[PDB]
RNA sequence: UGACA
């Protein structure tokens, strides 16, 4: 009851995370936190086990926004990820995860780990990579 | 000088 954040599971989504998150907090507060819990955070692509620093949750686009390839072969999400990963996201309607650096803009560290990632494929981690040197 | 977006 009243049970809240989490101490680097091994392994889960962001997407099964917020998930959870969404069984609880109200709709406006929901986001606010969810966010709030993996901002400044970091997460896993289980496609490519590769973790970017969550600075922003995008709640608006799912795991099926397209972009054309090299040629202009447009895949989505879903596909990319699937296609040349396999990686089954699923759970193709929930948000995205906007990973930036979001460096301090201080003297001149420049914040690592951008990325628009899956939900749904984030093993939420901990590690909340600061690493810049400003 | 934004490293499998």
């Amino acid at each position: 009851c009243t049970d809240v954040s989490h101490k680097v599971l091994r392994s889960e989504t962001v997407l099964d995370f917020m998930f959870n998150f969404y069984h609880q907090t109200e709709e406006h507060k929901f986001q606010e936190q969810v966010s709030k819990e993996l901002i400044g955070l970091v997460v896993l692509t289980k496609y490519n086990n590769k973790t970017y620093r969550v600075d922003d949750i995008d709640w608006d686009q799912n795991p099926k926004s397209t972009f054309k390839k090299a040629d202009g072969s447009e895949v989505s999400f879903l596909e990319y990820y699937r296609k040349q990963y396999n990686q089954e996201i699923t759970d193709l309607k929930q948000p995205v995860l906007v990973s930036q650096p979001k460096r301090r803009r201080g003297p001149g560290g420049t914040l690592p780990g951008p990325a628009m990632l899956i939900p749904e494929l984030c093993y939420l981690t901990g590690l909340t990579d600061k690493m810049r040197n400003d």
